[PDB]
């Protein structure tokens, strides 16, 4: 058995990939693939609408939000957010406590002069994030942007936004959407590249509060314009139809598992197991503060990084793929990753420490 | 046997889909799918590089062009072209002789003042396109844009651009790329949504002459910025990795067929067969001029359109899918792309003749 810890593109649920394989050439008895049919045909429209409704149900998205299936990836929305909801405003607040939050800032500078909030703090030697109650917002800012799960850094911000009605909260949920219940009503825009917990790469989900439509910049490409996308139910142009179908299968799989609250419980067990092994070891280390430890992306370093290459070759040979971190290691343990995959990983880690520590 | 005449997403080569199915869960002995691996790993980089190399070989793309594997579809490039190569200019020439060319004009108005060249003409009762010599270009225009294959209208502009060095030709090849050999050197930008002759939907190909880089608008999203995309080998961000892999398989399949010259000959046979049946029947009609008839998208109307529904029900039951014409014009439309075998067009035309016999 191969367990794939890639952060993105990530593993699909094994049952989903098996189903997609079974019907790849002849889908629902049509004699063609789901990827070969018109997006404006009755058959694909049903796939698309069921995927939208399942996503709405899984997250308990209120009726005053649009759910858009978009091209361009997470970095597409780094441009899409300011291009759609700056309106006539020239400032937005961006919270930076990690790589992807900082990347969003860089793109936003094409469109406005962002106010950057440095939310990084060190608490008892551990990397943490300032509480939202301390974020100094700009009166009148068009929106606030933050990243609740920093994929490379292993840093999560779990607290629910509770800002005034004048604050429009936007958030990059790429590497954590569907891993726990969230209060969608507290947000203006939630977006996620699909290639962590939704589907394959090439698809992005955007949840947009409906009153934010209607003020896109004229410069916004129509394929990224939330108002045009909503008008056309995400079929302004040809969608990534196979990716949208696969996302729909993932949503069906999540329903079969018991939904996001069921995932939340298994993800807690997976994270406690892996962080427990790291913390009870002098050979592995993670220095993110407990309250900000991501349950989805778990970086860790070896006490002797001269062993990194051997760790990667031997873990791969043991069927544990894609553990390399950014310029130590990073285990991504998304919804699709079973607890048995994390047990296999930690057993390997304990053995590797016995050998080389 | 099912023949799928969808205009986009379109049929893939059956051999390509069968291979993708076989290796969907365990790709190249990895025990994972090609869609579950990092785009920056050595395995996917090889897929990506071979796909680029194979596309360059198939179309004879010169080395002074970049080949970009992009997000956003054909309509993404309706914005991407002006956002990348207007530079400091405000005028570009747009040729309108069909639905997709007109759609490109509409998007262009967000970014510039297009000079719209109406190239539609009627000759002897048939819809045709003005010769390129009648296209009144604007001195100083940043570029010229046209659509050599109008997917809804069945109108092809096959004539080779022969403009001077000061004209930057850009062209929407979505529904015809790889169907015949073309002279890439005559163009500044060639683009194509993948979901007709390249791969599945979710991927777009852009061929851009290298001297046109470096003048993108600051407003261009980085994911659409040709300079950023080229600098990062189309991996500025996460690619549509499964679509890129499948495109790579299509390119290998095209090589196995004999390449674009081989497909050109088969596509000519397919189009001559289908247009002959339409022309020699009083029951079906197509009113596009011979010189502008697409070989890829063949619209036709029934003499009695009250039989449209029955034609669609009976063709579907005969294994002939997706023949309804676009909602903007009605009628029927047979899309007969590279993947469609001659036997599929023979099955379609035999059906059309039998339908006329039974109901005409
Ligand atoms: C939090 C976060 N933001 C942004 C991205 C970038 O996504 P993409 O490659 O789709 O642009 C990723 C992962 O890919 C991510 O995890
Ligand atoms: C000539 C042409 N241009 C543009 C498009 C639109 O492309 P997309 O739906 O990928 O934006 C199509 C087909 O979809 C096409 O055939």
């Amino acid at each position: 058995q191969v367990y794939n810890f890639s952060s993105g593109p990530a593993m699909l649920p094994a049952e989903v990939l098996k189903l997609a394989q079974q019907e790849l050439c002849d889908w629902h008895g049509l004699g063609t693939s789901v990827m070969e049919i018109s997006h404006r045909g009755k058959e694909f429209i049903q796939v698309a609408e069921e995927a939208e409704q399942d996503f709405r149900a899984l997250l308990n998205i209120p009726s005053n939000y649009k759910v858009l299936f978009c091209h361009g990836g997470g970095r597409g929305q780094f441009a899409g957010i300011p291009l759609n909801i700056l309106g006539d405003k020239k400032v937005a607040d961006y919270v930076d406590a990690g790589y992807w939050a900082a990347s969003a800032v860089k793109e936003a500078k094409k469109y406005c002069t962002p106010n950057v909030i440095d939310a990084k703090i060190t608490v008892d030697g551990k990397r943490a994030v300032k509480p939202m109650s301390e974020w100094q917002l700009t009166p009148g800012a068009a929106y606030l942007h933050y990243c609740p799960n920093e994929t490379i850094d292993g840093i999560a911000i779990d607290e629910t936004p509770n800002f005034g009605d004048d604050v429009i909260v936007t958030a990059d949920f790429s590497s954590t959407i569907l891993s726990r219940e969230i209060d969608v009503n507290r947000f203006g825009v939630i977006y996620a590249g699909a290639q962590k917990n939704i589907g394959p790469a090439g698809l992005t989900l955007v949840i947009v509060r409906e009153d934010l439509l209607g003020k896109a910049s004229v410069a916004c490409p129509s394929i990224l314009d939330y108002t045009v996308l909503s008008e056309n139910d995400s079929m302004f142009n040809t969608p990534p139809t196979f990716a949208w179908y696969l996302a729909g299968l993932v949503f069906k799989w999540l329903k079969q598992q018991g939904g996001v609250a069921a995932m939340d419980k298994i993800n807690q067990q997976k994270a406690e197991l892996l962080y427990g092994v790291i913390d009870n070891s002098g050979f592995y280390r993670n220095d993110v503060a407990q309250a900000n430890r991501s349950r989805m992306n778990v970086p860790f370093q070896l006490a002797d990084s001269a062993l990194d290459k051997l760790f990667l070759e031997e873990s791969f040979a043991a069927g544990l793929h894609a553990l390399k971190g950014h310029r130590g290691m990073r285990a991504s343990i998304y919804n699709a990753m079973p607890l048995d995959g994390v047990k296999t990983l930690t057993d390997f880690m304990l053995d590797f420490e016995r050998r080389h520590g």
